[PDB]
């Protein structure tokens, strides 16, 4: 946020859902995948958290609702050499807002980054 926003909804807009994170970085690891997003360009909006929807081929394989404080989530217990679609979206008393999609293909344990 800004100016250390500590406290309940004072001069924000909860009636409306939180917009997507200005940006969502995701790094597909061997058996894990770390992701770091940011708050809505509009600090005047209420944010109860974010819905982390990741999954192999489809971001609807595993969902994880975190707090509005979590700026990043490390997805572990994943496979290697597979596409992992990550979809992060902000949620609040109003519900869910413009969901943000992403892509992250895990790594490969066995040596060999590419054929060529």
């Amino acid at each position: 946020g800004s100016s250390g926003s500590s406290g309940p909804e004072n001069d924000l807009d909860e009636s409306q859902v939180p917009d997507q994170p200005s940006s969502l970085h995701v790094r597909p690891q061997t058996n894990c995948i770390i992701m770091s997003w940011t708050p809505p360009l509009n600090p005047n909006i209420v944010v109860r958290g974010y819905i982390i929807g990741y999954g192999v081929g489809s971001p609807y394989a595993e969902t994880v609702r975190v707090d509005s404080k979590q700026r990043y989530y490390s997805i572990e217990r994943l496979e290697s050499s597979s596409h992992y679609v990550i979809s992060l979206k902000a949620f609040n008393n109003a519900g869910e807002g413009v969901p943000l999609y992403e892509s992250a293909t895990t790594r490969s344990i066995t040596s060999g980054p590419s054929s060529g």
